[PDB]
């Protein structure tokens, strides 16, 4: 139908149909009379999958022959989403499959909606890993994503009585056609035990063993015939395990629980033993695999030349002492040599500065679970501090501040300090975040080793976040500048010469309108809920957290409602405010915020006087697949975290690439986005990081804002009196109390400027032509935010490898 | 190579090779450079599997169109063994696959050894179900095997220090290419809850729900293009289950444990709650499936005309009250009508008379787990006893003897009584067993309803137990009488006219010698253990149990050893005594018997004076696949259970069909086997059932035999003094104490006649020609023991359906 979806050749379409019927028959064991839409989805998935295998096998054979430096991206999260459409896009099979299924009397879009999201992530951090895998494959890097194959990913969110309810994400229920179990490469992982010091070296003995079974999933590059691998480990109990008989067999569950479920926390550290087991499990199995592959290429001096390990935050930080353990205890290398290798091999990426998110494991936990690693960590700390003492003689406080071991109630190991000490590179994920790291939390480390600190601003893949979710926009763009931008997003700047092009302006606006109509329809289809497609789509989708300030958005919504009620017959730009996102199960305040949003909707959406001028909808079960639907339909992107809290943000980039304007604070990547597009094409408001610090030095007193702002006072009084919760008048007391007495994120401080800024947004929306022209200026300068650019920087500046856009023979 | 393995056509072999390479590439994602023997096995399994699907789909479509009466065989055990070779045999693809793999440079036999046994059974009972499925498909019956898909089947047995060690049978580790998950047909199963009595009818509410997910495995008939289904249920927790968050997800294990492991008991009842859950789980899911299928064909009067449910022992006995529950509580039929339907639909097969094997569930268990079913059982009992009271007025003891409810310490429900009351047919599995049922344990029931009692002598499938495991024998037989006997075993009688044929005599003996050489080689390959192929192969393989009397065999072995030591230079027919079988993990005496056997081997196998004249080997991990190897190599079959204890036995039939002579008691099917072949061609010895009863009335005193038999006394003294356990002199005290003071199976009573009979066996073995002629007389009359004959009788006399040997168009 459209050009960027490839050719629908005669032979290819015929071949696809035959293979589709072949799988339906031989693979699913069904015939057209009893086949269901799900059967058809699988028939198509297997058919598309077949096209991947050939490239997958030769890509891997290729790396074996050429033996390039391997990149290992370790993460406990890979937020992949669906795989069918992404695979067709990267293999240029979309139109062909669309035609083939059409001729078979099937609607491919309907079939795509059947696939379960691979939700092995919580949010930004896990999605980043997914975008990175796509970019690494597209840039021809010999990269491997290593993680855990959770039986249950992020929970499915149900809203009941306005409250969030969690239910198990049994994503493997119907099977996963994309993965390939590789039981032949199963590896043992050790836990507990004790350390024995013999004549030559220490030995970790009397351990409990859990097997790590790998499952491989193909990661196709964009039209370059490269197919990399994402290897996820699954926990398996050994067969002699616990070997009454029946109970012993049933207790195998204990060991296999390690890969059972993803911890649902976003930017929050929960020091549970099970989580520590998952972290070591992925690290231990992965490192053995890495070393095995290295040996089949004794000379560990060249290890750093053939291996790069990227730690996605501190979750896989045990890779440092585990690598030391293997080199020292098993390979028998001297400490200093092993340490040299480890440092040159490992690199660490920090994704947050919030104190509650930093991993600080109790020593008693490591002591019992990983006795040898604790000893290695102490030795690392001893040697590191000796270096600090030599560089800053007499500075005893620096010593205690930089120690990997924190003293106090219970001794803990600061995993971030461990990562900096054992990595040759440490990076932040946005310019402002990386600067904050050097000026605050990692200042001491930066002064000791300035060369280690870098910045690698985040990005998103333009394949999934443009071509796949917004084909209409990708098409009108391709019509003017070709398709080269899909793997070279910087080319979007050429669109600047069309900012005054009446035809283009009209097409950009038309695509957005179509996306909104499609989404407005979807809302009634799967959720029965009416909305006005002509209104401004104001959306804030991301995990629910106090720092992201969904509450500030709520205050604005209530302000709009109160203004309408005050002057009913006054004209106001119609808005549909959409807020979505999951709250961690144990995060009470976050759950209360969700309830508040639905409560506001209950009042606003049924007030006759408001009419279709204002609607407040809470988007249930926000996930990757839902993001692909709502982002292309958005007009306004809410990125309003308190300055200095959102390390980077990536949703912000997705909105910018898809034609939405941004209202936000100078936080994370928002700063660079505004810099790229020009501040006059961005809706910036609120305190800058410096203003927040000034307020903290002086002391934040929310009461002051409450006393000086009548509209704000009115909102708080409405919340307190039960205006939004008639049957339960004090339902939101916790929220009001927090806002008034212990709001770490200064919601009130940015309220006035936020509301004012929102007024300017509505003013511009009233002028369709100028709004669209500003949109074009944003889309045109979003090129820097492609993860291809991010990965190219990691490749050259950290891993020491050159990216390549060379096609492999298919 | 040989004729009964089909044709190796040019086009077919070429097609097989291509498809083999296709699966290796697309399905396993490997190429000839990294493929392992296991990869090749799977490539072949998928290739053969492809040939099944077409027939599987049309067979099922066929039953839908013609709508014949459906046969549902409910069993908690299906001891299937391997599936690859069996599938090739039934599809006439063996030679073609042999050639195709040959041309690909692969040894098919080597690949077949890679497949894991589907050990979802303990022994005879589970294997019978497997043979039955094969026969039902071969006879064109619309039959379905329904059971549980245990994650872990019968444990793998390891022998350490002469002791049995158990290890989990993780048979699904590498995947199962034969099954097809059918998540779309998942059904809910209820547990616990309580009963509510409303205006119209009772309601079972507040129940805990477990989902039953079916996995279908194809069951091919022998060359008739019929492919039936074996549907096994897997337990799955609902997603709202238990819905801290993490713990709730982990606790899903509780519900899914239902299908985790097979209880490893043979002829022994263990009243554990988990076992009861498994029993109801299979019954509840199966009945819903049955009714669903029936409705898609309101008129339950015709239910018995379209449905037959066969209960494999009492394990699935809850089908009776469950069917009543559904008809009365859900369909709203009046009791009497529902009962009429239930009785005409259900039939029960008893497999044992041992008291410790009978299922007697504590009322408190049913009360808590299945409250509605207990009420239904009480009502059934009330009405049944009213019938008994009317037929035998004033006979109050009969009432208490026949009650489904047993009074005493704890009230229990006699499931066997429940089955007889709710079934229109009750059968034993061998003529003598069925007679014992009418004369003893079920005498009262037989007097009340004589018409219900029948006999259906067991059988074994000649496909797996002849053509598959002994192609050499199948070939020489086919050479003389054709291939028709494979699905009409009675034709083997034609071999009687070859009993004097010198050529045939020579071939029969040659095949046996080849099988022995092959097995003798296997023993050194996988177990490193030397044996003499020229010796008489004396084997007893079956589950270890006191009633099977492996101990009597041990006494004979020790007797042989003592006789040799007494007169070293006297000639004796060389023997290799092989004993194998698993012991239930909690069956202490059985485990002690295994230790005794290995202990005897330790002494006998290393005594220089004995030389290669006597060897005692314990066959480790006896399973279906091992049975296929050792049975064709056997000369003497040990079937020595105490008269009246082995209901039928089936291993006995396998040995007879494969050219081994039988030494045994007049127990189970041994009686009919001797009757068929002629007593002069069988080695019968010991007490008959009547002799056992006489001994019991008089009182069994083992001391008497010990005092009158010097050789026996010597053996007991050797055991007691530590002759077979130097380091642990009293190691076998429990065994001696049991034999001397509480031997329920009168081992000593049959010792003298057994040893005497064994002497006649050795005498005949010394005359190769006459031994073989007797073998021919056995093989020639083994036709009655084909499970095709057994199933044909079940079909006509119980299910009311006619078997058919008509091919379906392929
Ligand atoms: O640490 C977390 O839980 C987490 O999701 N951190 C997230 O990582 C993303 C990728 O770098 C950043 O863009 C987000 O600003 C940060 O909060
Ligand atoms: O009940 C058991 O555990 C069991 O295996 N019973 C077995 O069933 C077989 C099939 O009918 C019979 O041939 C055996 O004699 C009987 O012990
Ligand atoms: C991109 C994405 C995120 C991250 O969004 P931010 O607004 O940067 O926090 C979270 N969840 C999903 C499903 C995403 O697609
Ligand atoms: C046939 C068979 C049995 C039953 O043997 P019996 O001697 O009748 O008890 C038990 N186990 C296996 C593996 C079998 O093949």
């Amino acid at each position: 139908q459209i050009s960027v979806r490839g050719l629908a050749g005669v032979e290819n379409v015929t071949e696809l149909k035959k293979n589709f019927n072949r799988h339906l028959h031989f693979t699913l064991v069904k015939d057209r009379n009893v086949a269901t839409p799900r059967d058809y989805y699988f028939a198509l998935a297997h058919t598309v999958r077949d096209h991947l295998v050939g490239r997958w096998i030769r890509t891997q054979q290729h790396y074996y022959e050429k033996d390039p430096k391997r990149i290992y991206y370790l993460s406990l999260e890979f937020y992949m989403g669906r795989t069918l459409q992404n695979t067709m896009v990267n293999l240029a099979l979309e139109n062909a499959c669309d035609e083939a299924t059409y001729q078979l009397g099937l609607d491919m879009e309907e079939l795509e909606e059947i696939e379960e999201d691979a939700g092995l992530g919580n949010g930004g951090l896990g999605r980043l890993a997914a975008c990175f895998l796509d970019s690494m494959a597209t840039l021809g890097l010999a990269a491997y994503g290593y993680g855990i194959r959770y039986e249950f990913g992020i929970f499915n969110q149900k809203i009941c009585g306005g409250w969030q309810m969690e239910e198990a994400d049994d994503w493997l229920r119907y099977g996963n056609p994309w993965e390939k179990a590789r039981p032949e490469f199963t590896l043992p992982v050790h836990f507990y035990g004790r350390v024995e010091h013999t004549s030559q070296g220490a030995k970790w003995v009397d351990t409990q063993v859990v097997l790590a079974m790998p499952y491989d999933t193909p990661v196709p590059g964009y039209r370059n015939n490269v197919v990399n691998t994402m290897r996820l480990w699954s926990a398996k109990a050994p067969n002699d395990f616990n070997l009454g008989y029946i109970q012993a067999v049933l207790d195998r569950n204990l060991a296999e629980n390690i890969s059972r479920v993803l911890y649902p926390n976003d930017n929050f550290f929960e020091g549970k033993e099970l989580r520590l087991k998952q972290e070591y499990f992925v690290v231990a199995a992965t490192l053995q695999d890495i070393i095995r592959r290295f040996k089949s290429s004794t000379n560990f001096d060249a290890f750093p030349d053939k291996v790069a390990i990227q730690l996605n935050d501190t979750h896989p930080s045990l890779a440092i002492p585990e690598l030391m353990r293997v080199l020292v205890d098993l390979e028998r290398l001297d400490w200093d040599k092993a340490w040299e290798v480890t440092v040159k091999t490992c690199a660490y990426t920090n994704h947050t500065v919030l104190p509650e998110a930093l991993e600080r494991w109790p020593v008693h936990l490591l002591e019992t679970l990983l006795p040898r690693h604790l000893q290695i960590i102490y030795e690392i700390n001893q040697r590191f501090l000796n270096r600090v003492a030599a560089a800053f003689p007499g500075d005893v406080d620096r010593l205690r501040r930089m120690s990997l071991v924190e003293e106090g109630a219970v001794k803990r190991i600061n995993m971030a300090h461990l990562c900096i000490a054992g990595s040759h590179a440490v990076n932040g994920v946005a310019r402002i975040h990386s600067e904050i790291l050097k000026k605050t939390i990692f200042k001491d480390f930066y002064e000791l080793e300035p060369h280690k600190f870098q910045n690698k601003t985040n990005g998103i893949t333009p394949r999934r976040w443009l071509v796949l979710c917004n084909p209409g926009l990708a098409e009108i763009i391709a019509e003017r500048i070709g398709e080269e931008y899909i793997s070279d997003l910087d080319q979007l700047r050429k669109l600047l010469s069309y900012v005054d092009d009446e035809a283009f302006i009209r097409d950009v606006a038309k695509v957005k309108q179509e996306n909104k109509l499609k989404f407005a329809a979807y809302l009634e289809r799967e959720y029965k809920v009416h909305i006005n497609p002509n209104s401004l789509f104001d959306v804030q989708v991301k995990r629910i957290h106090e720092y992201k300030r969904q509450l500030l958005n709520c205050l604005h919504v209530i302000t709009l409602y109160n203004r309408i009620k005050k002057e009913p017959n006054k004209f106001v730009v119609p808005r549909t405010v959409m807020i979505g996102g999951k709250a961690a199960p144990g995060y009470h305040m976050a759950k209360m915020i969700i309830k508040l949003i639905t409560a506001i909707g209950d009042v606003v959406n049924h007030d006759p006087v408001v009419g279709d001028r204002l609607r407040v909808i809470f988007l249930e079960n926000y996930r990757v697949s839902l993001a692909e639907k709502v982002i292309p339909a958005a007009d306004l992107s809410e990125q309003i975290s308190t300055a200095g809290t959102e390390a980077s943000g990536t949703g912000n980039m997705k909105f910018m690439l898809n034609g939405a304007l941004t209202i936000g604070t100078m936080d994370g990547a928002n700063v660079e986005m505004a810099e790229e597009a020009g501040e006059e094409n961005f809706f910036i408001f609120g305190m800058r990081v410096e203003d927040v610090d000034r307020l903290d030095q002086r002391g934040y007193n929310a009461q002051e804002y409450y006393d000086r702002i009548p509209e704000l006072r009115q909102i708080i009084e409405q919340l307190s009196s039960g205006f939004f919760s008639p049957k339960q008048p004090d339902l939101f007391k916790d929220i009001v109390n927090m806002l008034m007495h212990h709001d770490r994120f200064k919601v009130f401080a940015d309220y006035e400027e936020y509301v004012k800024c929102q007024e300017r947004v509505s003013a511009l929306y009233k002028n369709p032509r100028e709004w669209t022209r500003m949109v074009i200026r944003n889309i045109a300068t979003s090129g820097k935010f492609s993860s291809d650019r991010t990965i190219a920087q990691y490749a050259r500046e950290i891993w020491g490898v050159e990216p390549s856009r060379q096609r492999l023979p298919a």
